[PDB]
């Protein structure tokens, strides 16, 4: 299913020094995001850091949200995951996408400028209207 | 999209001492949940604890589930996340919502009564009917 | 909502030594997955391991993805979660489902052959078509 999402580029390097995110295959559910850094960031085990993506999106439709997940190989093989585990991006959020990266493993790891470090999917969300009942 | 969800309050303090969860903005995808505690809980790095919310919901529609996620600022900035990473609440679950809180960081942190510590979103789920094939 | 998903069994023990995954209740959103191991795997605190499921699925519909989540009791009570926190399975992925299991807790834990260690849900995903704008 395709839905149009507005995106604004916040850093000159995006699209130039490294590309805008794209779905690898037609059956891909997540987009990879890349670290828009100036210099490489070394993470010792336990450290977390905030990495800019140089992008800002505006989903604008209230039935849709985006989730940021770890990448499997990096999570499982290298211990490089998200400090907030899963990031949730609301339809009305329009600031920069920032990635909390946490080193949950036992070896230092250096994030390279432009490396793909997390992935994003867009899911339908429903807003609950609570019906108070004293018992179900 | 709005769907009606039944909710039963399990503790007298909910709605009184602190409010029932609400969507901050019209374009919010998650509801914040608050710790329905009697006393503050100090978490040393590594500790996990189970926090009641004083609420029980009953989604009751089998095409819908709820997920409990960490809050970004607390996850990323303070290392306060969920012990089971992401909690999944089924449509037929009707017991109390309980939040596993884990201190994945390096400083002790005290959870205050009524503090917002996790967030919940409602997503559509599909139930798979498996078609056995010997090869795709 | 029911959607048909093709599944191919990769190990003789699946369906025989332990069953194919099923929804416990009609209102269940996730399927439990079981470790298709030969011998029990002991995990010391900090360790991660990759566990086969002996299964391969092919969602094949591009509006649908599957997520692998920790099980609550094991995550919260025993510190046994996923090394990549949340696993995302694309509609065109057709290789074995493998589970990164991480021991985030403080006690060694042994995974038994056939034990249920993670759960899977199928969610609708949307593929974003980015509309470049200089400002929102
Ligand atoms: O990994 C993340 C998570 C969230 N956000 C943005 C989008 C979201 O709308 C806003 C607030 O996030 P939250 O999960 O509501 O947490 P908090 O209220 O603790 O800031 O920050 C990010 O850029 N990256
Ligand atoms: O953070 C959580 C996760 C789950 N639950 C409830 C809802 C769910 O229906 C029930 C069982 O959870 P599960 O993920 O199926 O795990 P387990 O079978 O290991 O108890 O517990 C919570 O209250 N909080
Ligand atoms: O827990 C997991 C996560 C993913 N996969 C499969 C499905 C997915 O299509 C493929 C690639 O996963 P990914 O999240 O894209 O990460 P990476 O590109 O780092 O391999 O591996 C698994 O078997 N188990």
């Amino acid at each position: 299913m395709m839905k149009k999402i507005d995106v604004k580029i916040l850093d000159p390097r995006v699209g130039k020094e490294f590309p805008l995110p794209t779905y690898a295959t037609s059956g891909s559910a997540g987009l990879d995001l890349r670290a828009c850094l100036n210099d490489a960031v070394e993470l010792a085990p336990g450290d977390t850091t905030l990495v800019p993506t140089g992008l800002a999106i505006h989903i604008a439709d209230p039935s849709l949200a985006a989730m940021m997940l770890p990448r499997s190989g990096l999570g499982h093989k290298h211990g490089i995951v998200l400090g907030n585990l899963v990031g949730l991006i609301d339809s009305d959020y329009q600031g920069q996408l920032m990635i909390s990266v946490w080193n949950r493993g036992q070896d230092s790891f250096t994030i390279q400028p432009g490396e793909r470090i997390a992935q994003m999917i867009f899911v339908p969300v429903v807003q609950a209207e609570f019906n108070l009942v004293e018992d179900f």
